[PDB]
């Protein structure tokens, strides 16, 4: 390469590195390509050959302030030098973790009061499950334990959290989903069975199907419902009109807890600080990760509504100290990154930019490719957008999955210097740019996307 | 305090910080104390009041090179500046992650070939479960899925990983353990039912009970057995003579995979680089975390034996790209810390020191308190030690748990400037000092421990 130190990186990578979300065989045998990333600034990343790309996916919906922000790197460095680690067990902490909990609560919807820290969105949803079950056992409701998720939801990659996930990739050959997880309708207007339904009618159909599930299972057995405000990995799918209002009316009716999974939406991505506030969701638990630190250091959170919190306190008074902890819960360099990141989001006015430049980006994408014969839909909200491809628009005929149309378009786009993502379980090109994206950078992404679409379909 | 910036830290902590392994109510209401940690060097830590302590528990068995090692802090800082984050999905990586995978394999038992990175020991055991089930589905053995753990084992704090854990604190009110986890005998000679058994006879009894379980359940249904080489959180309990030899003979007989959970033992703690090598364990999967980075940044690993790996590759050739990933898998600042840490372990000759000064420490502790009327046992191996208290030694009468004798001794010790841990589910004072501990520092820990024992029991 140009920037590598070792001359052995390909051999070591292929011989010893078991990558997430990679084909083990093609990688090991040298059949699939690899990319060793070296640097970045703003919206630009580069590899160890020095090849540059505009990263219109911000890593994985996570490098929200953009790359190379030395304020956050310096915050990490300072904490790493002073005290990289001590535990947060039995009332131990650092100034950074205590300060961050306060900052998160200030930004969260009113009525939120406590934050429990982890390392990944998956562990935060794991914590949620334990809390939901603990809460119901404390209340003397041992049967109230089932958790309703949704098809195409993404909630993590563990055993229980992969069960919550509603995408087959995270289930097949892993013996998931496991009880007591259930899945209701995908909140996905474009793929509705009855095309005569308006958005609000489809939202009511989803609410009605949730109600039927709750009643069939026994409401006394349903503990919680989990949803992303807008689907991330399940296709960059904003909720249809009326959805959150109607779903919440059903949940309230049967005393079902609401978990808003804000791993993608937390801290500004939609042009509002929280996605729950953006869509009028009043949750009991909020999952956070990714944009909490702009991925500068790993960190997750569970934000707990005060009414749930008070029950947890009653539980501790009967049962004692909580049987839940991660060694690296509240890890000092990670919470330090979170403090710096949240200040930087405000200083750079990125919540405003995400909404305003996000709207511009989405409008421009619609103009550029929405008219194409093989573009079924351009959709999104804030700084999230997707282009979904179809074989026939009038009759909504999808391409056979074997054709890999989504991947073809993402590959063409990448070759032209722009990173977007071919989403799973469809032909969908997704975008989640850093929240600092300028209009001029948006224009480049849109132009190259039109070139990539034209190329694949001509 | 002396070192705090904000004058609001107590209020914020109690009002907003949901700590791991803490009583929610006492913490919230201001009834239990808190400690805000500020700094450290070597074996000494201090809080934001400037109060110093010798940390004879190295955080949580994890600050292995000791505190304030600027080599590792600088490595983190450099990576954070250059590229704090990019994903490792679809064959993406960094020089740091690729280099670390190679370094881990070099140090691991021969026959190990791949490493999958995570953030916590709990997520590494989660990955293990998914791999075990995937492996058996690929082999056409859909019924071969049960996982045998052990009472008093510690394997993490999730739903599935808390199920693997064999300590009640991680089960009660959380509806654990869940199928298909089973628990066999605690590998705990001091508490054997039949006191006439020698260590080797007790080891054979444990092997026989494992065999009976396997046969009762149906060997065709048992996928794996998981164990720490020496129990950490379950009481600092070395395996009895013959244990690992006899257990492995049973597992081999029924084609059961062996997972060595080395979250505590990995990277030198026993005076050997791996605990598996220390006790003659030949595992199929190795869990690592804690000492992998000396906790300077969060990081976990699953080390995969090449024979298991080859089956996984056959699976990818049939099923495609792996449906498993954490956003922060192979997080660049975390793998950078791991590279620096492993070099520092060698440079400071800490594997040697852990064995040699660990043996000295343990001998000195035995001389100082082993003769006390209320000390049932002083035990340990390498740089791990424990003192277990009893009400009557001859008749092995334990104190009532309500008396909190273990906590009393740990509290007295702390008041004298030394941090050890009152272990769960017993009266046991545990030690896991940094691997750089000197003989002179050992002497201080031993002396203060004798003072603390004498004080509680007089």
């Amino acid at each position: 390469g140009m920037l590598n130190q070792s001359n052995e990186l390909n051999a070591w990578d292929r011989d010893h590195f078991f990558h997430p979300s990679t084909h083990m065989g093609t990688h090991a045998r040298g059949e699939s390509p690899t990319r060793i990333m070296a640097g970045g600034e703003g919206v630009t990343v580069w590899d160890n050959n020095g090849r540059k790309s505009i990263d219109a996916f911000a890593g994985l919906y996570c490098v929200n302030v953009g790359y190379g922000r030395q304020k956050i790197a310096d915050a990490i460095a300072t904490q790493a030098k002073n005290l990289a680690y001590y535990h947060a067990y039995v009332g131990h902490g650092t100034e950074a973790s205590i300060t961050l909990a306060k900052m998160i609560i200030d930004r969260a919807p009113k009525g939120m009061s406590r934050v429990y820290f982890g390392l990944s969105g998956s562990d935060a949803n794991e914590t949620n499950i334990k809390l939901i079950w603990y809460y119901n056992n404390v209340l003397g409701r041992p049967e109230k334990k089932k958790i309703i998720s949704r098809w195409r939801g993404y909630h993590g990659s563990g055993v229980m959290t992969g069960s919550l996930t509603g995408l087959d990739l995270f289930h097949n050959a892993f013996d998931l989903p496991r009880a007591p997880v259930l899945h209701t309708e995908a909140p996905y207007y474009f793929r509705r069975t009855d095309r005569s339904m308006s958005e609000e009618q489809f939202s009511q159909h989803c609410a009605d199907k949730l109600e039927e599930m709750i009643l069939a299972e026994g409401p006394e057995t349903i503990a919680a419902f989990i949803g992303e405000p807008i689907l991330g990995t399940g296709g960059i799918v904003p909720p249809p009109a009326g959805y959150w209002e109607k779903i919440q009316a059903v949940l309230k009716k049967y005393d079902v807890l609401l978990v808003a999974d804000e791993v993608v939406t937390g801290f500004g991505r939609l042009g509002t600080m929280f996605g729950s506030d953006h869509y009028g969701i009043k949750p009991d638990l909020i999952t956070i990760a990714k944009g909490l630190t702009s991925a500068y250091a790993p960190l997750s959170g569970v934000i707990v509504a005060d009414r749930v919190w008070q029950v947890l306190v009653q539980g501790s008074d009967k049962l004692g100290s909580l049987g839940h902890g991660w060694t690296y819960s509240a890890h000092p360099i990670c919470v330090a990154a979170g403090v710096a990141n949240l200040e930087l989001i405000d200083e750079m006015d990125l919540v405003t930019n995400a909404g305003e430049t996000g709207a511009y980006f989405r409008a421009e994408l619609a103009k550029a490719v929405g008219g194409h014969k093989n573009v079924g839909e351009v959709r999104g909200d804030g700084m999230l957008a997707a282009v979904e491809f179809v074989a026939d628009k009038d009759d909504r005929v999808f391409f056979d999955a074997s054709q890999k149309i989504g991947p073809q378009v993402a590959t063409a786009l990448a070759a032209s210097g722009v990173i977007g993502r071919a989403m799973p379980q469809g032909d969908i090109l997704g975008f989640a740019p850093p929240l600092c994206l300028t209009r001029e950078q948006a224009d480049i992404v849109v132009s190259k996307t039109a070139d990539a679409v034209k190329s694949v379909f001509a």
